[PDB]
């Protein structure tokens, strides 16, 4: 086909599929097992990236993975969906019965998704806290594991399913193709061919794009569309979602309490924003990916440069305090708070790619060098022994990565991963001497 068509499975994959097998990094806090390095006690804090030995390059072949708060999912050249981290809703989406089947990443049968034996592929996976999804070439979306709330399990669809713990599919609910995904903590958004987004999952924020009453919390726990519409690219914070239009106009909604939807200067105990609203951002910025935490956000335009907007306590939007705008929010102790209109990152390379985790940061440099703020007593910034929170973006620098091309980034509650390609001795070589005169 029709003529309402304007995304497709394509327009994406650049954001997603890596054309080269990884090496695959993690760093950060491993308690529930989400590093994915194994069992031992030593490999569940880790303050640099760490190559994983459990997903060799040449072997395990993966090119593509999701992070979610305490589990991640990744994509072989196969197209066979490997999982670790805490599997205690199901979100591993195999059987787990540190523990060392949980902490180690293995594949989830292939049986397990029927699309697979059908010549379908995976082209998008995506993981909240406690749920896991797959996103098929043929339009079909793989799920499992479980929305909690506030209080406890939510439950997983409807007045159905509580925990879902094999992949299941998910009843088609739109007469489009889905073409994107977007995980939060506790909710998924989704993005169809025409532009529609639906909305799956916890609401107590107005994540959902829609108020939902108590009793019917259950009743409507189903992908469902809230009147947004002619969109070309989704994303999603925690408890906040982000929305660019086919006209480049970029909505926020949900939760606004430290002002990461981006939408005002006033930043109020409590704030949700129930409606999209529009971000003000300059004339001049193509959007190119935007990536959002709990309680900040950060928007990358097409010539590099970084927005962010949010939290200041643990240095969540990486400004640092002798460039703090008038703007900055202080509270009535006169402490600054929060930034809560997307403001331009200086003295900072020209970045390619962000992931946000809960209260951290990474992006990654033109040159494939990975830059990293926020909170670091979880050390999931991975710049060493200390405890305290990074103030701006700083450069990794370790030998395992200092000679890598990042190419893939995502980051969790605690933790990180990466993935990237080991530079030619000249590359390497021409990048080092690079560096080092600045």
């Amino acid at each position: 086909h029709m003529s309402h068509i304007i995304n497709a499975q394509e327009d994406y994959k650049h954001m997603y599929l890596s054309v080269q097998p990884l090496d695959i990094f993690c760093w950060g806090t491993g308690s529930m097992c989400e590093l994915g390095l194994g069992p031992l006690a030593k490999n569940k804090e880790v303050k640099r990236p760490r190559l994983n030995p459990f997903l060799p390059r040449d072997e395990a072949k993966i090119i593509s993975f999701a992070v979610g708060g305490m589990h991640t999912l990744a994509l072989d050249e196969e197209s066979n969906v490997w999982s670790w981290g805490c599997n205690d809703v199901g979100a591993l989406g195999r059987d787990t019965s540190l523990n060392e089947l949980e902490s180690t990443p293995a594949k989830i049968p292939r049986e397990s998704f029927p699309p697979l034996a059908e010549g379908h592929k995976v082209v998008q996976l995506a993981a909240t806290d406690n749920m896991s999804c797959a996103l098929f070439s043929n339009g079909e979306v793989y799920a499992w594991g479980t929305f909690r709330c506030n209080e406890g399990i939510l439950g997983f669809y409807q007045d159905k399913i509580k925990i879902q713990k094999t992949p299941w599919k998910v009843p088609t609910f739109s007469k489009y193709n889905i073409v994107q995904l977007a995980p939060g903590k506790d909710h998924i958004l989704f993005l169809d061919e025409e532009g529609m987004v639906f909305a799956w999952g916890n609401g107590q924020q107005n994540q959902l794009g829609r108020k939902v009453m108590e009793r019917f919390r259950l009743k409507t726990l189903d992908p469902r569309p809230f009147g947004l519409r002619h969109v070309k690219y989704i994303a999603s914070g925690e408890n906040h979602c982000f929305a660019l239009t086919k006209d480049n106009k970029l909505v926020s909604w949900g939760l606004n309490q430290f002002g990461q939807c981006g939408v005002s200067e006033d930043v109020e105990d409590g704030a949700l924003v129930t409606k999209p609203k529009r971000l003000a951002l300059p004339d001049n910025v193509v959007i190119r990916s935007i990536a959002a935490g709990e309680h900040h956000s950060l928007i990358l335009s097409q010539d590099g440069d970084l927005y962010s907007c949010g939290r200041l306590d643990m240095f969540e939007v990486g400004i640092p305090k002798d460039n703090l705008p008038e703007y900055t929010y202080k509270d009535v102790h006169g402490k600054a708070r929060a930034v809560p209109l997307p403001t331009k990152l200086n003295n900072v390379p020209k970045f390619k790619s962000v992931a946000a985790g809960s209260h951290h940061s990474v992006a990654v440099a033109q040159n494939g060098i990975a830059y990293s703020w926020g909170f670091g007593e979880t050390y999931a910034v991975g710049l060493g022994p200390f405890e305290d929170d990074t103030e701006v973006p700083t450069r990794i620098k370790n030998t395992a990565t200092q000679d890598h091309n990042i190419i893939l980034v995502g980051c969790g509650g605690q933790f990180s991963v990466s993935g990237g390609v080991k530079l030619s001795d000249e590359d390497a070589e021409k990048r080092a001497d690079e560096m080092d005169d600045l």
